[PDB]
């Protein structure tokens, strides 16, 4: 009834040939790579495969923000790539926007948590100070209060009675504060440079920010970001619950189908050395896909 060809390594040439023969496959052909070439896809099949291959990278990358592992359903999707194109859409673009909200947010808490005392501690040292065209600050963070004096040294032997230097402690380390002519700004950098310290950096967003300022928004970023989190994960669990196992579906039944449109296409593209042909009754070709062998590509009718 319908024509089979198949394609393996050479290695394979003969045990390939045994299983389609008494998997009972008749007429069975050895033919030549080149001539396969006919079985190259049309622009219309390529087009079908680039978007069973956007249908598998958009339900990863769905279920990855859903936190479901890629494990093979046992009744993977059965409908028309148009129907499975439609049901991913929606749900791919809501699964992108919340993980990067949640992740946005994870991050955030994070800064917050590292930068958090430190940034309370040097816009209240600084407090009236940090945004004064006149005058230059710099935060920046020391061990030891032995540390603070070799610094205190440092900077009145180079800027005399011209400066403040506060600090305040952290749970292990000191923050500090100081402050200059804005004039002088790098020559207090420089009395920085040369005990090995640097200006305390604050990530993201806070480092263009004045002290004050940065502190005032972690303040109440901390008081916001958890629970716009809780709704983040509010969503992300009920788009799990949704669409969780129709994400899985999809994923199969579109894997399976990338491997089918590029056996078929490398197989043309003369990838194998062995390749057979044959003809297969309907009663028999139950037996032949179970000699899948796994190294080897096929294709019915």
């Amino acid at each position: 009834m319908e024509k089979l060809i198949v394609a393996g390594p050479k290695r394979l040439a003969r045990e390939l040939l045994a299983e389609l023969q008494k998997a009972g496959v008749v007429h069975i052909d050895p033919l030549r790579p080149d001539e396969l070439g006919e079985y190259r896809l049309s622009p219309t099949e390529e087009a079908e495969l680039k978007r069973w291959e956007a249908v598998v990278s958009q339900a990863e990358q769905s279920l990855t923000v859903v936190g479901l592992a890629t494990v093979p359903s046992s009744k993977p999707f059965t409908g028309s790539l148009e129907e499975a194109e439609a049901v991913l859409r929606p749900v791919a673009s809501r699964a992108e926007v919340l993980g990067k909200e949640r992740a946005a947010l994870e991050e955030e808490i994070q800064t917050i948590e590292l930068f958090g005392k430190a940034a309370e501690k040097l816009a209240a040292l600084a407090h009236g100070l940090d945004e004064s065209p006149r005058l230059g600050v710099i935060p920046f963070l020391v061990a030891k209060p032995e540390e603070l004096e070799a610094v205190r040294k440092a900077l009145q032997e180079a800027l005399a009675d011209r400066f403040v230097l506060e600090a305040e402690p952290l749970e292990n380390q000191l923050a500090a504060l100081v402050v200059v002519k804005r004039s002088e700004l790098e020559a207090a950098r420089s009395s920085l440079s040369r005990l090995g310290l640097a200006e305390l950096r604050f990530p993201g967003a806070y480092g263009a920010m004045p002290l004050g300022k940065a502190a005032a928004r972690m303040k109440e970023r901390a008081r916001l970001a958890p629970e716009e989190l809780v709704g983040i994960r509010e969503e992300v669990a009920r788009l799990s619950r949704e669409s969780g196992e129709a994400l899985i579906a999809l994923w199969t039944r579109a894997k399976d189908e990338v491997a089918r449109y590029k056996a078929v296409a490398d197989m043309a593209a003369g990838k194998y050395g062995a390749a057979l042909m044959g003809w297969v009754p309907q009663k028999a070709k139950g037996k032949v896909e179970e000699a899948l062998g796994r190294l080897r590509d096929q294709i019915v009718y």
